[PDB]
């Protein structure tokens, strides 16, 4: 349906469904993907 996407954001995440405007942006939060990895033993 009628949806669009707010702002200029040629940019998107690969590993989420995330946009950004610029890449330097984009390349921080990238950072995160590489912390707190969902893969793990389920330890609180
Ligand atoms: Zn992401």
């Amino acid at each position: 349906g009628s949806s669009g996407s707010s702002g200029e954001k040629p940019f998107g995440c690969s590993c989420c469904e995330k946009a950004f405007s610029s890449k330097s942006y984009l390349l921080v939060h990238q950072q995160t993907h590489a912390e707190e990895k969902p893969s793990g033993p389920s330890s609180g």
